[PDB]
């Protein structure tokens, strides 16, 4: 049976986490995103100017084209990309998916053209939301799932230190105590779960649902919760130059916690200080608005505090504090 | 209980079939497409130059915006469109869907910018393939299904004559004999069905699967079948100026038939003559290549010969020769 460990590494300010992935013999640095289900990469089909600063996949060398197939994706942050599709060998942490659909980029929005930290994205949401037309394809995980020792993957994202993606097994040395599981609603293709209540510093409130998303930098919550949190932070204010609420870097931030099936997942205030706002001397807050979408995005800021198991049997999510 | 009849009308050469749809009080002429699951329309968010020659939806007047939601779709013919989303009232044949997601176009590819025959598309494939992010929406049919007398719709597309879409009931005067049903595989979001065999003129062959698609003009089949068919047509040749095989308009074309759960659906040779090729004096064939996609597209050329019932219970498809 298979299993493997892929090492991730945060970019500046932990904006994104990249992991090497070998496709057709060429290694590319990809952003693993549990919030989408497409594996797409920079390719030789892009204008040469856009290939600069990246490792790129050449479909002609090893891929098998799916004639007539296309893909087009749009992300929450407004970026988008589109292209054609080939199948090829894809290896992640020593685990190889043969015949995996690789979506070759033919067009990419400005955001991707500016970001040289990654060469594409590897989706780990459920395959039901993969964008390939006319027939959708399975994610790397769904492709290899049956060959793994256990049909799960787990992640430990860290602050300014390498972390890991464990495939097919749980590394108990990565967390303290025992895991607590909660059921996942995959009806929208996400690893969605319910929280029974939350505590933002000195204020507590009722529950809501949200998704475990390695692909989102921040913890995005309802505006009422965001307001409630920052009302407690001395001098915090919105700064559109920075992208949201900012505050003096030396400010003491309250913790934020959520109750999930009896387990209290706590994000310490120190992790909520994301980093320099990039607008003078303030710091950007790790908690920001979810834009009114009706559900919360448990992004990297939250994930940095937990070891999380994505289990296809259930499906369900397991949580424990990172060691 | 509800039911209704919407009248469709073919454009020149039956290239597409349009039906009026009222959204927020404004009537737009839409192409009903059982091959996709998005209801999208020309809107005031498009460049003014692109609104010319169309009826357009103004979301500001009656729609409720879904903040943070987007959609992006790509069709088999290479066209694409993208935009934002609002919910509004949508009436088709006297049947009203309240709170229906209407996808307002913000960008449209050249193909749509050139086509003034329609003001958008109304998808009737299964909702599982709707493109709205972050949470997909239901098609008009899925929205109203529970209020209909029976959870089905049926279609009679005709050659150069108005046809109908029946919602929630079967009009037995539209076909001869009794309907024959066959099971539908909706795993890819299509009304997909199996044929046990086919006969192309004097040649018969083994089965394959395909989708019932009102949104595709032609009958798209595997290249081997296309070759087999045209090998029987005196002087037929490919003409890229026309888009596929062409032949002298006076040529006698063989019939094409498929066996579906014991019923023989026959497309007469006269219906396979699509019309003037638009390249001199030849005629374009109704049968053309499916581009190697691995399944057949039973488009309008085939549908013109049958009355077809799309039944959500099963699901299943019913067929009988049009009256
Ligand atoms: C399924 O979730 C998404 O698609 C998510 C969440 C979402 C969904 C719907 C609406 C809005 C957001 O977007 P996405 O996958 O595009 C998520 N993108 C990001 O997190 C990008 N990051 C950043 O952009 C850093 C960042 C900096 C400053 C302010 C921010 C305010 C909100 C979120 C991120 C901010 C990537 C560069 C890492
Ligand atoms: C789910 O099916 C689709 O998305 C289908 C079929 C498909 C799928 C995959 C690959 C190729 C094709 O494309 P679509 O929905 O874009 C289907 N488009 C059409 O039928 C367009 N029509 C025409 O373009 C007329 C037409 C003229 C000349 C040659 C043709 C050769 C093939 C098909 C149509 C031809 C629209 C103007 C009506
Ligand atoms: C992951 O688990 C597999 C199956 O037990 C091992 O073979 C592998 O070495 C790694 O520990
Ligand atoms: C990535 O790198 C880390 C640390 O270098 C290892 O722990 C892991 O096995 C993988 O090789
Ligand atoms: C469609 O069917 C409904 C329910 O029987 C009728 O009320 C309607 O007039 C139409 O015949
Ligand atoms: C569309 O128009 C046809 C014929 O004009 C009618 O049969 C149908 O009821 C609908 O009004």
């Amino acid at each position: 049976a298979a299993s493997g460990v892929a090492t991730n590494t945060p970019t500046a300010n932990d904006e994104e986490y990249i992991t090497p992935v070998t496709i057709g013999g060429t290694t590319l640095n990809l952003n693993f995103d549990t919030g989408s289900a497409d594996l797409w990469v920079f390719s030789t089909e892009l204008p040469a100017s856009q290939q600069s600063g990246h490792s790129v996949y050449n479909p002609s060398a090893t891929g098998k084209e799916l004639s007539g197939y296309t893909w087009s994706i749009s992300y929450g942050d407004g970026s988008s990309a589109s292209g054609n599709v080939f199948t090829d060998s894809v290896t992640v942490g020593g685990v190889t998916a043969h015949g995996q659909a690789v979506q070759a980029a033919q067009q990419i929005s400005a955001q991707f053209q500016q970001d040289t930290n990654n060469d594409g994205l590897l989706g780990l949401a459920f395959s039901s939301i993969n964008t390939v037309q006319p027939q959708s394809q399975t994610t790397f995980f769904d492709t290899v799932k049956s060959s793994l020792a256990q049909p799960l993957f787990a992640v430990a994202l860290k602050h300014q230190q390498p972390g890991v993606y464990d495939f097919g097994f749980i590394d108990s040395s990565k967390y303290t105590g025992s895991l607590t599981y909660t059921g996942v609603d995959n009806s929208q293709g996400f690893w969605s779960f319910n929280v029974d209540s939350y505590t933002a510093g000195s204020q507590s409130g009722d529950g809501f649902s949200g998704i475990a998303d390695t692909g989102t930098t921040l913890l995005l919550l309802d505006d009422s919760v965001v307001s409630q949190y920052y009302s407690q932070v001395s001098g915090a204010q919105q700064d559109s130059n920075a992208g949201g609420y900012v505050f003096d870097c030396s400010t003491n931030l309250p913790d934020f916690s959520v109750s999930i099936s009896g387990y209290t997942a706590t994000v310490p205030g120190s992790l909520i200080n994301y980093g320099p706002s990039g607008d003078g001397s303030t710091c950007l807050g790790g908690i920001q608005s979810n834009s009114g979408i009706g559900f919360s995005i448990f992004g990297d800021i939250f994930l940095k505090s937990q070891y999380v198991v994505f289990d296809s049997d259930g499906p369900q999510l397991g949580f424990a504090p990172q060691a």
